[PDB]
């Protein structure tokens, strides 16, 4: 009986800082080849790493997927897997999640 709505939060350090911003009725163009995203599944948070990300912001956006499954929600399995999805070889269980997907982006 669960009813999931998916949560997209994009990890960026071009800004200067590094934040986690949960992306609002996020879509399959707010991925970006230079940053990391998480989405939240609730029974796993798939880690999606852009063609050109650094090791600087994926070791942070770790962090954040780390730190995040403490803090929200709390009372939230311990051993909720953290799946690594790389651009342009995402698993149908990953893009079944948005709304559209064109396979030939990018």
């Amino acid at each position: 009986n669960l009813v999931i709505t998916p949560r997209l939060f994009e990890c960026s350090n071009k800004t200067g800082r590094f934040l986690a911003t949960e992306i609002p009725d996020f879509n399959q163009d707010d991925l970006e080849e230079d940053d990391v995203f998480l989405l939240d599944v609730w029974d796993q948070v798939f880690f999606w790493i852009g063609k050109h990300a650094n090791e600087e912001e994926k070791k942070a956006a770790a962090t954040t997927a780390q730190e995040y499954l403490k803090t929200h929600p709390s009372g939230r399995d311990p051993e909720t897997p953290i799946i690594v999805v790389k651009q342009g070889h995402e698993p149908p269980t990953f893009t079944g999640w948005f709304l559209a997907w064109d396979p030939f982006k990018w």
